[PDB]
């Protein structure tokens, strides 16, 4: 089955199980590229969201999400939209979003349930033209249908995006839990603005609280412990040129040296000179063999990542909770299995934070909010296994939040079509040492706050 016909058949498993999840699940996925077209490009995002119930018997609303950010060209608008690829591809560079249908599962929800066109506009830096389209994925060919195409005259400097899909939902269900998903996007996207006009009406402001844009992540090339058979024959399939093996080593790879191809060259049973457009499957064979076993690599390079940041965190903890005091780490890089991985742990404490017996724990994977499934999350097992008397927490009743970000370019989940992080045991050591961090300062603060109380007690009138 291909992903489009796998999709079809249990979208259950994509984030699609009914038109409540529908509803949010396409906010979302709208939210998150838009978001990778601004930010990723130094562009500070603003953002407008608009839900409208279009159909009341039938429960159909049109999700409209309008972006500035660096826009489509507009002969890869069809296929971005309405052709599913047959296979997902090797992530190189950090991007928002659990699934790997995007918008289109968005727009086969759109196209198996009801009979309107998606409508796009688009406008590329210094486009003299914004691009319209009304389009459909066929849902049978997996190919587009462009229903309506065109263009007007741009205005000066205008540059983005505007997408608007019509589908199956359910406002009273999914309400509570899109306004969080906007409400938690913000808390760690500061310098984001958003609006949001839902389908009662009701119009949330987000106003940019900052100018400051985190260092965007670049892509990078592969990293030899994270690739398979399948991975392989694709970038060799990819080729513009004829390399040699050695050639396809250096060039193709992180961490592949000169001498280090020459050593992978020769434990592999491989001539260097080989073209490598020849290799055959027992010789593709060996070489992943000897990339599982080869000890003397490079870590996968942070490179293709992006954090939050400490500044950031802090930031939009303190401007959103009022706490009387927050904390944040960004953790050094780890890897695993190929892929390089970040931690960043905050916390906020006090203040108007309400009094609960437990904290108030966000997870966040690629700067992307995580929503559904928290119990299960190796993020949550964690927070709940901290024993926070030994931080300073003395009372069963305190008020705080904690949150957890990870990013990676393989983030590690428990099931398709669940929101949780697996418990992936180097995963699961770092979030730990980075919440402990966290702790500790925040331990610092309440001895400090704790002290200065019995002072004033003890010592003055
Ligand atoms: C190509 C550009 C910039 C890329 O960074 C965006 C990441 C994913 C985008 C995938 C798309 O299919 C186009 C797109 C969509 Cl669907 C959207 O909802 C909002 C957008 O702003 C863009 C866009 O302009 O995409
Ligand atoms: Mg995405």
């Amino acid at each position: 089955l291909s992903p489009a016909e796998f999709f079809k058949r249990n979208p259950e498993l994509a984030g699609f199980p009914n038109p409540a999840r529908a509803l949010y699940q396409t906010v979302r996925e709208l939210i998150e590229n838009s978001l990778d077209a601004t930010d990723v490009h130094g562009i500070l995002p603003n953002i407008k969201i608009t839900i409208d119930l279009i159909d009341d018997a039938r429960q159909i609303y049109k999700v409209n999400v309008v972006d500035n950010g660096i826009g489509i060209p507009p002969q890869e608008v069809p296929n971005a939209f309405g052709r599913v690829l047959y296979s997902s591809k090797y992530v190189n560079r950090q991007t928002r979003g659990m699934y790997g249908l995007g918008v289109k599962a968005a727009v086969l929800y759109s196209q198996m349930h009801q009979d309107k066109p998606i409508e796009i506009e688009t406008s590329p830096v210094n486009s003299k033209r914004i691009y319209t389209f009304k389009l459909k994925i066929d849902i049978n060919k997996n190919e587009p249908i462009i229903v309506e195409r065109g263009s007007v005259e741009n205005t000066r400097g205008f540059h983005g995006t505007s997408v608007a899909i019509s589908i199956p939902g359910d406002w009273p269900k999914a309400k509570s839990r899109i306004y969080e998903y906007i409400k938690r996007t913000y808390i760690i996207t500061p310098y984001a603005e958003f609006i949001f006009k839902d389908p009662e009406g009701n119009v949330t402001y987000y106003p940019r609280l900052t100018n400051k844009i985190p260092k965007p992540p670049q892509e990078v090339k592969p990293h030899p412990y994270g690739v398979d058979r399948e991975e392989i024959k694709i970038l060799i399939n990819n080729l513009k040129r004829d390399y040699t093996i050695k050639e396809f080593l250096v060039n193709e790879f992180q961490s592949i040296g000169d001498t280090t191809a020459d050593k992978i060259l020769e434990l592999a049973g491989l001539k260097p000179n080989k073209k490598v457009k020849n290799l055959t499957e027992e010789e593709i064979t060996r070489l992943v063999e000897t990339f599982k076993k080869y000890e003397d690599f490079r870590s996968p390079s942070a490179d293709s990542l992006s954090v939050i940041g400490e500044d950031l965190i802090e930031l939009g903890l303190k401007k959103i909770f009022n706490p009387d005091f927050a904390a944040s780490i960004t953790r050094k890089p780890k890897a695993y299995q190929g892929h390089p991985f970040i931690v960043e742990a905050g916390v906020a404490f006090g203040g108007s934070i309400p009094v609960g017996e437990e904290p108030i724990v966000l997870r966040y994977a690629n700067k992307i909010p995580l929503i559904y499934d928290e119990k299960s999350d190796v993020i949550w097992k964690v927070v709940e296994e901290l024993d926070w008397k030994r931080y300073g927490i003395e009372s069963d009743q305190y008020q705080m939040v904690v949150m957890v970000h990870l990013c990676s370019t393989k983030i590690p989940y428990k099931s398709a079509g669940k929101e949780s992080i697996a418990e992936v045991e180097d995963i699961e050591k770092e979030i730990k040492n980075a919440l402990m961090e966290v702790a500790r300062k925040l331990k610092q603060y309440l001895s400090e706050k704790r002290k200065e109380q019995e002072a004033k007690k003890k010592l003055l009138a």
